[PDB]
């Protein structure tokens, strides 16, 4: 994976929600692995990321209309790689 377009397109697009890894909307549901596990839908692997990343969640905006294929993937790696390694 593309880490390093990962973590700009990360600070460009998800970071005024999610800066730190956490989540200024709804603040129990972080970007942590812990929280992954609880609260996204189909655990904490990268399947479940790009869904979401790409569909959308309630407060959380859809992406596929604004990210291409190739920046999705990376950014989704980019989470789970901070996550599994606790980089936040
Ligand atoms: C930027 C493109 C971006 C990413 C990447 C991203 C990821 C993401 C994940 C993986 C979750 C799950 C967290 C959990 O513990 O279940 C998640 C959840 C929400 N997001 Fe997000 N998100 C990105 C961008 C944004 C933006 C710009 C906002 C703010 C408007 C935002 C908000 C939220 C909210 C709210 C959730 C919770 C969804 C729910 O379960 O209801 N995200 N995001």
């Amino acid at each position: 994976a593309d880490l390093a377009l990962g973590k700009q397109t990360f600070e460009a697009n998800c970071a005024a929600c999610h800066a730190g890894g956490n989540n200024s909307v709804i603040p129990d549901h972080t970007l942590r692995k812990a929280a992954m596990e609880q609260f996204l839908q189909g655990g904490f692997n990268l399947e479940a990321i790009t869904y979401q990343v790409e569909n959308g969640k309630g407060a959380m905006p859809a992406w596929s209309g604004t990210l291409d294929d190739d920046e999705i993937a990376a950014v989704a790696a980019y989470v789970y790689d901070q996550a599994s390694g606790d980089k936040w």
